[PDB]
C-alpha cells in the first residue's frame, strides 16, 4: 500500500489535475474488504486502485 500510494503521489507531481490526496485511497482500501487470505486482500487492493484511480488519468 504505501508503494503504491507513493507512486500516485509521483504521478500526481506531473500534472495540477492528477493529485491524490489520502481519504480516497484509504476509501479504496476499505472497498476492498466491503466488496492465502493475505495474498487476496493485496491483489484486490492492485485491482481496486486501478479500477478507481485510473479514470482520472489520461
Amino acid at each position: 500500500s504505501v508503494k503504491i500510494f507513493s507512486m500516485l503521489e509521483k504521478f500526481g507531481q506531473f500534472h495540477w489535475f492528477y493529485g491524490i490526496s489520502i481519504g480516497q485511497f484509504l476509501s479504496c482500501f476499505k472497498r476492498v474488504f466491503i466488496k492465502t487470505r493475505v495474498d487476496e486482500i493485496l491483489w484486490l487492493l492492485y485491482q481496486e486502485v486501478y479500477c478507481q484511480f485510473s479514470t482520472a488519468l489520461d
